[PDB]
């Protein structure tokens, strides 16, 4: 209700492309507030197509239920702006998503920090599945990196990524929370993996086939098998045999105590997490929510 | 002890001056995370005297204490680099300080936010009077606008005549009532939205006038209740001055009814934001706690 804020088209501006989503393109932008002289780098998603009064409605309306999370490994939408296009605002964050981060940063990833955002990304989908909400589209590419320390899940409910749905959602168009386990062991894979492509050379009309013949992604190299169990149970084709994210917070967060024993790096023990001065100053200038 | 980060040249540099104090100048500057990619905005103080090691640990000893504060309405020290000359890192303060702030929106600010505006410097000074941390250089110019609605004290911890309380001109007595004084100056600041306390009288006199008695003018938009209160913050027994949880109180219920307390031409079509612009400004700019 009062969690969506909707805007003119002349109190913001696109400024550069970011990329492509599905049904649309997000721009870094610039909010300009009314009456005054600063100016706040924003995210913005201009839609592909569609202005009617009536799809407009189920538009907002579902634009105030994301608008409605909080928790700190959710982003939550801000804004919203219905001219011809609709344009959607959110929080920008500047590190980028965890996909190009772990893939132009293969060398200096530490195990500690792989288990912490596993643990980040089952908290953040734990709570969407305490408030109802679908994601229907994990993936590494959809999880934002606010600081190095803290990830959030972004462009969840808004129902195509066929090596991440589970094959009931690619034969049957069933979106369940456990369905949202099946992309969640996928994007533990990309990370694993330091973002390699699931399924390289498969094309996706032939997904479906090889998971009925009981083919999956292979254990990472770096992976022990307590992991790599993890991810596979999250592939079982009964739904009900997956782990719940509640379950997959509690063992990633055991396992994030002991990181290289179950994540095997090379040099692992010269790339660490950061220490509470580090960590204090990156919440003072970029972090100031509570977690 | 780990609040106060020790930074390398390497990972920040200057990028514009915002203005000079007197212990040094104010840049605007960024923060490039070692092994990173992003640019972080910062506020970067250059000690303009080049000071030795043995000088380094009196003005770390006092760094420590000035990253100790824990409070919404002060300004909180982040880092330091010790090079020839001492660098000191804060949060960047996009809107700028309360002084220029309500000069260049003069008479389209109301008095809603002046009120709290004052509620806010008075919460700041009262927490540090709370750790016992004297602020001996109060006025607008060192008040903070965070977002609109929220202002943080800063340079705080250590010759502005025309702020200090007279037994500071005459003997160099630096109490928290010395400090009420100074605040009394600032809030008639706001009130006549950046007029120059004393225009036109040379600071080597103003003593002089305080001991006969006469204090600055009551501002057009104040009536007499207000200017009551900023007349104790000027009396020269320093115990008949108020108090700042006191200042808390008086200002927090005439900020309850404020068209009672300021006469603004055109107060009543400027008014404070609703939830909405709010939760949209605090998501953008403000993610900490703050009542
Ligand atoms: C006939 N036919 C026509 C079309 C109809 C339709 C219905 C609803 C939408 C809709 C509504 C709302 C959103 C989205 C999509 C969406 O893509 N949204 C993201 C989001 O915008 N991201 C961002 N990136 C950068 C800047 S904004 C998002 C942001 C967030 F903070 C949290 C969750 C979330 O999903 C929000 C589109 C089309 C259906 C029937
Ligand atoms: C002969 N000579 C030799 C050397 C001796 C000396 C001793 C202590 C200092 C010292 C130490 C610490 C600070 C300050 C000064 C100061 O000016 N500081 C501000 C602050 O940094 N402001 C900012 N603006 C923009 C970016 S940083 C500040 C920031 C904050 F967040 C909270 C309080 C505060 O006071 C902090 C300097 C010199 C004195 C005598
Ligand atoms: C991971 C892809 C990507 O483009 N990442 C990225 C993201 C930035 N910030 C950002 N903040 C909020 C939301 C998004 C966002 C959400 N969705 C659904 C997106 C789809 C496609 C792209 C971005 C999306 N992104 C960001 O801030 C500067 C930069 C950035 N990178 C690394 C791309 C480099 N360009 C500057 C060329
Ligand atoms: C009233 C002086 C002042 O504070 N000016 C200021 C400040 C900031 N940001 C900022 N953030 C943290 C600390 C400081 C700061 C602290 N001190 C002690 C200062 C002394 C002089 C100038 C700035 C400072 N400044 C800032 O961020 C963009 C902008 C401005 N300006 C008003 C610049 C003028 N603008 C209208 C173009």
């Amino acid at each position: 209700q009062a969690l969506l804020r909707i805007l003119k088209e002349t109190e913001f501006k696109k400024i550069k492309v970011l990329g492509s989503g599905a049904f649309g393109t997000v721009y870094k932008g610039l909010w300009i507030p009314e009456g005054e002289k600063v100016k706040i780098p924003v995210a913005i998603k201009e839609l592909r197509e569609a202005t009617s009064p009536k799809a407009n409605k189920e538009i907002l309306d579902e634009a105030y239920v994301m608008a409605s999370v909080d928790n700190p490994h959710v982003c939550r939408l801000l804004g919203i702006c219905l001219t011809s296009t609709v344009q959607l605002i959110t929080q920008l964050m500047p590190f980028g998503c965890l996909l190009d981060y772990v893939r132009e940063h293969k060398d200096n990833i530490g195990s500690q920090y792989l288990l912490n955002w596993c643990v980040q990304i089952a908290k953040g989908m734990n709570y969407l599945e305490d408030r109802r909400l679908v994601h229907r589209d994990l993936a590494a590419r959809n999880v934002l990196v606010k600081t190095p320390q803290h990830v959030k899940i972004t462009d969840f409910g808004r129902a195509v990524p066929i090596k991440w749905m589970a094959l009931e959602s690619i034969l049957h168009r069933i979106y369940t929370h456990q369905s949202d386990v099946w992309s969640y062991g996928v994007t533990v894979w990309e990370l694993m993996t330091f973002g390699s492509k699931p399924y390289d050379g498969i094309p996706a009309s032939e997904i479906s086939s090889i998971l009925e013949k009981g083919e999956r992604l292979p254990q990472p190299p770096i992976c022990t098998i307590d992991v790599y169990m993890i991810m596979r149970k999250c592939w079982m084709i009964d739904a009900d045999s997956r782990p719940k994210f509640r379950e997959l917070i509690i063992e990633f967060s055991k396992m994030a105590r002991d990181p290289q024993r179950y994540l095997v790096i090379q040099g692992d023990e010269r790339m660490h997490l950061p220490s509470p001065t580090d960590s204090n100053f990156y919440r003072a200038l970029m972090d100031e929510e509570d977690m």
